[PDB]
C-alpha cells in the first residue's frame, strides 16, 4: 500500500521470448493446418534459438565480474537452450522434435528472483510436510479402502478394486468432484460425510504450511534487503539499537525510472519517501533537485494536507517509501528528530519556491 | 465485536438503482414473452437514465468546494451513465442496445469506498503476484503437456492436441472438477496425484498473497482515520508517545443516526464509548445529556455490572468504542488516568440522577 | 495445547434430542414403509415434545433469580417448541405436520453459547461484507453477460440467455464443477482462465473477512472470562500492570468433573496449573490436599522430568492452566516470584509425603 | 529459511516398509492374474511379518532404560503387527485375508513424531469444533430441508427424499461439485446463491480453527524442543530475562550427519550458527576443528560478505541456525557481546589459517 514500483519489474527479454515462444507450438499440434504458417512460426523458434543463441556467447563470455560467481544456476539452461532444439532436429526427424519446447519453461525461473525464495523455506519445514505426506496417504488408503468393502458386489466394473476407487477418493477428498462413478447404497455414501470435513481439514494445515513462513520469510525479505540504504542515510547516527526492528519490516525500496512522476501535486497527501540514490524534480519555480540522501513529505503529513510539489523521477532513483503512522510513530520515538523535521517544515515553506 | 454501525452504510441511491437496474434486463432476454412488461421497464431504464440525469447536471455543477479537487473518478462514469444508452438507441436499432446495461455496474463502484483500499495494495505486492503468474503458468504448460504425452492414442476427440489438455489442467488445478473428458490409463491418471496437492499449495500462497497485508491495509485503514478525533479528547496532553500506537489499532469509529439507541440499561455491560461529536441521550430522570468529548462505560466495567442507563442517540454522533481489557490495559498503563475515571466511578453515580 | 476441557462440554439435554429427534423424520418421508415404526416415532416427537414441555412450565418459572435479567432470545423456541406442532396437528391434518420439524433446530442454538459470539462481530466488520459482497455480484453480471454474448448462437437450449449463464457463474466461480452445461468454442472458454484464479482470490479475502478478527474475538473470548480468576490468587497483588496482558491470551480456564483424573504420576511434565476453586487428590502417601488457590507443576518444570503425583479430580475444579515458556516468561519476569517456586521447589518435596 | 535438516529425518526401517507393503495388496485384488507374482508378494508380507517380528521380541526386550517408561503407545501394534496376519490365515481361509493389510498403516504412526502434536491442541480448541460440528449441521438440515420442499413434484427419483438432497447439501457446501442430480427450476437453483458462499465461509473458519494454534504449537514446539541448548552455550550467563524469549521463537535447531557439508565457501553468506555438541571441518590451511560449544558466521554477516571457510560435518553435529537481522538485534541488544563478536571477527582472521 506504500510503494512505487515502476521501470519493468518483468524486464530481461530473455524471460519474455518464452511466451509468445510456446505459443508457437500448438499450431504444429493439429491436423487440417495450411503448412504457410506452419513453418512460419519454426522459424520463430529459430529466431529464439537464435536470439539467446546471439545472447549466448556473450554470456559465455564470463569474464565480466570474475572474482568470485556461482553461475551454474544461471547458466544451467543456456547450454540446453540451443542444444536440444538441435539433436532434436535430426534424431527426431518426424515433427515431434518441436515436443522439446518443453524446454524453454525454465528460462523465466532462469532469471525469476523470487523462486529461490520459495526454495530456501522448503528445507526448513518440509519435516512437517513429510508427516503430513505421510498423514496425507495414512487418511488415503486407510479410507479408500473402505470402498472396495461395498460395493465390488454390484460395481465391479468401477469399483472392482482398490486403486480403482483410491482415484475416487483424492479426487473426493481435494475438493474436486469429477463426477465419473458415484455409490449407489446408502453406507457408502455415508463415509464421505466426514471426508471433505477431513481434507478441508488437511490442506487448512498443509497448504497453510505454505504461506506460514513464506510470509515470515518475504517479511524478512524486506529487511535483508534493507538493512541497507540504512547508514546511507546522514542523520541515521542516533538512532537506537532497537528503534529500527520496529521500523524496516514496513520499508520497501523499489526503483523509479527517469522521466516518471513520483507524486503529483494536488492528490491527497498520504505518504513520504527517503531518497538515497538518484535525482528528483521538485515541481515548484525554483526546483529544488534533491538528490541522494533526502526525503520530501512531512509538508504534507503534519498538516494533513494535498501535496505540495508535482515530485517526478527526473533520474532513476532508489526509493523507500513510508505512510504516516510509522513516521507519527518516528515522531513519537523522539523529539530529537521531530525539532528538524519541525524546521524542515518550515525550511521546505520558503526553500520550495526560493534557492 | 466492539462497534455500533449505523445510519445507511449503504446510503447512497446512485448505488441502489443498479440492483433493480440491471433486472430489468433479463425479462427483454427471452422469448414468448409478453410486450407489457417487456417495455414497461425500458421506462425504468429511462428514469434510472433521468434519475442520474437528474442528478447529473448538479453534479456537473461542481463548483460547490472548488479550491482543490481530483473527480475525474467520480464523474467518469456520469457522463457515460447517460450517453452510452442514446447513442445505443440509434446505432444498435435492434433490442441489444439494451445490451449496454454493461455499463451501471460501475456506479456502485463509483462510490465504493473500500474498492480504492483494493488498488493501493496491488501496486505493492504484485511483484510476488507476477512471478507467480508465471510460476503459475509454469506449472501449467509443464504439466498441461503431460497429457498430450499419452491419450493421444487413443483419446484423438478429447486429447488429440495441446490446449484441449490445458483445459483439463486449469479445472484440475483449480478445485474445479466440471466433468467432461478425464483419462482411462494408469499413468495418465497417476500424474494428477501431486496436482491438486500443487494448486491447494499455490492458492494457499496466491490467495495468501491477497488477505497478507490487505488485513494490514485495513489494519491501516482504523489508524488513519483515527489519528483524528486524538486531540480533540481534552484529556490526551498527557498521553506519552507510544501509548497511542497501542490503542489505536482497535478503536474504531462509526456513526449513529438520530433517534436510534446506543446502550440499552440493564444489558451486559461490556463495552465503553468516547464521545467527541453529537450528543446522546442518558436515560436517567435529569437526563445528562452529554455532547462532543465525553464518554461513558466505565461505571459499568470497573464493576464488571449491567448497564447504568439507556443512552440513545438523540443526534447524530460521532463515535468511538472499546472493550474492557485495552481500556483495563489503559487503566494499567497509568494511574494518572485511573484517578479521573476513579472519581468520574464517583461523579457519575450521584450525577446520573441528580444535576 | 495446555487445556483439560472434561464435564461434558455438551451436557444439556435440551440440547440432545433434537439430534435423535429430527432422525425420526425421514422414516414419515418413503414410500411403502411399514406403519409400525411409522408412528413408532410420532410418539417419539410427542416425547421430545412432551419432553420440552414437562421441561417447559418450569423455565415458565422464571422467578428464579429474578432481579435483571434478559431471557427473551431462550425463550423464543422454548414457546415455538410446543405450539408449532400442536397447530400443525390439526390445520396440516395431512402427515406434512411433521415438516414442521424444521423448528427444534434453534434448540441447539438455544444454548450454543459460541453462537453468540459469531453474531458479536458481523455487526462490527460486515461494512466490508457488503462491499464485497457487491464486488462479488459486481463480478457476477460483469463476467456472467459474457457468456451471452457468444453461445446464444448454437447454444440457445442452454446459454439462450443471461440467468442460465450467471447459474455457470458462480458454479464457476465458486470452487464447484457442477458439469451440466459447458461451451464448445475456444474464446468461450478462454474467458474462464481468470475466473478461478479471479473466485479464489476473492474468497481467500472474503472467508479471510471471517477467520479474520473471529480469532480476535475468541483470542479475547479467553481474556474477557479470565481477568476473573486474577485477583482471586492470594499472590498477584505483587504483579506489575502490564505483566497480565502478556499472560492471560494463553491462559486457559476449563472445568474438571469430581472423580477425573487431573495429571498421571510418571507421564512426561509438560504443563502447570492455577487451582482457585475446587479441590484435588495429590496422590501421595499423606495426600496433600489443596483446595481453592493453589498450584502444582514447578517441581516437573523447573527440573524438566515427569509427574511427582497422580493428581486426580477429587471435586469439581475450576481450574487454569500453563506450559512451561510462559512460566519460563514469568521466572524470567521477576525474581520476587522464582524465589517462593525455589522454596516450594523444595517444600513440596517434603511436604509431598509428609504433611 | 535458516536450518540445514540432514541425516534421514524419515530414518526407521518400521516406517519404510509400509509403503512397499501395502502395494503388494493390488495384485491380490485382480482378476485374470498369473499366480505368479501373485504369490511373490504374500512371502513379502512374511517378510514385513518376519521382518518386524524380528524387530519385535528384541522390542518386546523393553529392559533397556527401563527406570519410567510409557510405551503402551509405540507397542500397541507391534503386538497386532503380527497376530492379526496369523489369524487371518486360518479363519479367513479365503484370500480376503490380506484384507488385513489395514493394519500396518499404523507403524508410521507408531514413530510419526509430529501426530501427538496433532492430538495436543483438539482437547484444547475442539469446545469450538463441536459448536461448528453443531452449526454446520444446523445449517445442513434447515437447508437440506428446503430442497424437499420443491422437487419432490417432478423429481421424485432424485429428491423424492429428506437425505436424497442432505447429499445434495454437502456435496454443495463442501466446495465438490459431484454432477449427478440438480434441480431444474427457479427458486430452487436461486437457494444456492447463498451456499457456497456459506460453507466457504463456515471452512473459512473451521478449517481456520486448525492452523489458529497449530501454529502456535509448533512456534511453541520450537521452543520446548530448545529451551535447552541455551545454558550450554558458555556466554549465556550475561543474557537479560526477556531476552530469550525474543529469540528461540527463530532459532531451530536440526542435526547433519558425518561427512556432510555444512557451508560451502563462496557461496553468498546469509546465516550464522551455534555448534553445542559434535565437531566440524573448519576448511582452512590449518583446519580450525571446533567442536561442542562453538559458532562460526560473524567474518561474513558483519562484513556482508561470502563465505570464509568451506565449513563440513566432520561428525554428527546438535546444531543451531540464525540469520541476521536476529543477529543484528542481538548485536543491536548489547554492545557487552558485540565487542567480543568484533574482537572475533578479528581473531577468526588470523586464527583462520593459523593454529
Ligand atoms: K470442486
Ligand atoms: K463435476
Amino acid at each position: 500500500m506504500s510503494v512505487l514500483p515502476f521501470l519493468r519489474i518483468y524486464a530481461p527479454l530473455n524471460a519474455v521470448l518464452a511466451a509468445p515462444g510456446l505459443l508457437a507450438v500448438a499450431a504444429l499440434t493439429i491436423p487440417d493446418m495450411s503448412g504457410r504458417s506452419r513453418l512460419a512460426l519454426a522459424a520463430l523458434l529459430a529466431v529464439i534459438w537464435g536470439a539467446y543463441l546471439l545472447q549466448l556467447a556473450a554470456t559465455l563470455l564470463k569474464r565480466r565480474a570474475g572474482v568470485v560467481r556461482d553461475r551454474t544456476p544461471k547458466i544451467a539452461i543456456d547450454v540446453l537452450a540451443v542444444l536440444v532444439p538441435l539433436a532434436a532436429f535430426l534424431l527426431d526427424g518426424s515433427p515431434d522434435w518441436s515436443l522439446y519446447c518443453a524446454v524453454w519453461l525454465l528460462k523465466p525461473l532462469r532469471d525469476s528472483t523470487f523462486f529461490p525464495v520459495l526454495g530456501r523455506v522448503l528445507a526448513n519445514e518440509a519435516r512437517n510436510l513429510i508427516g503430513v505426506t505421510t498423514l496425507f496417504g495414512v487418511v488415503l488408503f486407510a479410507v479408500a479402502l473402505a470402498a472396495y468393502v461395498i460395493e465390488r458386489d454390484i460395481q465391479p466394473e468401477k469399483f472392482g478394486s482398490i486403486p480403482q476407487a483410491m482415484w475416487w477418493a483424492v479426487v473426493t477428498l481435494s475438493t474436486t468432484g469429477y463426477g465419473d462413478t458415484i455409490p449407489q447404497s446408502f453406507a457408502g455414501r455415508v463415509l464421505a460425510g466426514a471426508v471433505m470435513m477431513s481434507g478441508i481439514g488437511i490442506f487448512g494445515l498443509w497448504a497453510g504450511i505454505l504461506a506460514t513462513g513464506f510470509y515470515q520469510e518475504v517479511r524478512r525479505g524486506d529487511f535483508v534487503r534493507n538493512w541497507q540504504l540504512v547508514a546511507a542515510v546522514p542523520l541515521f547516527q542516533k538512532l537506537g539499537p532497537a528503534v529500527l526492528v520496529e521500523i524496516v519490516r514496513a520499508l520497501r525500496a523499489r526503483t523509479v525510472p527517469a522521466g516518471a512522476v513520483i507524486c503529483r501535486i494536488g492528490e491527497p497527501g498520504d505518504r513520504m519517501f527517503f531518497v538515497v540514490e538518484g535525482s528528483v524534480s521538485v515541481a515548484t519555480p525554483n526546483p529544488v533537485e534533491l538528490g541522494p540522501g533526502a526525503f520530501f513529505g512531512e509538508m504534507a503529513l503534519i498538516s494533513g494536507e494535498p501535496r505540495s510539489a508535482t515530485v517526478s523521477a527526473a533520474t532513476t532513483v532508489s526509493l523507500l517509501s513510508l505512510h504516516s503512522a510509522d513516521f507519527q510513530m518516528l515522531c513519537s520515538s523522539s523529539p530529537e528528530i521531530a525539532e528538524i523535521f519541525r524546521k524542515t517544515a518550515l525550511e521546505r515553506r520558503g526553500a520550495a519556491a526560493s534557492a
